[PDB]
């Protein structure tokens, strides 16, 4: 069988950057490495939640 994945969703609140953007993986840890990634790849450096109920996390700088 292949993995089950799961849509993530990121809500950024950033100083230039906003918005929304979403990753798939087999779990949270995967989707918050990827989301970590992008945010220092744009420069974000903000603080974040993540809700398991609605499989979003948000930054906010």
């Amino acid at each position: 069988m292949t993995p089950a994945v799961t849509t993530y969703k990121l809500v950024i609140n950033g100083k230039t950057l906003k918005g929304e953007t979403t990753t798939k993986a087999v779990d949270a840890e995967t989707a918050e490495k990827a989301f970590k990634q992008y945010a220092n790849d744009n420069g974000v450096d903000g603080v974040w939640t993540y809700d398991d109920a609605t499989k979003t996390f948000t930054v906010t700088e």
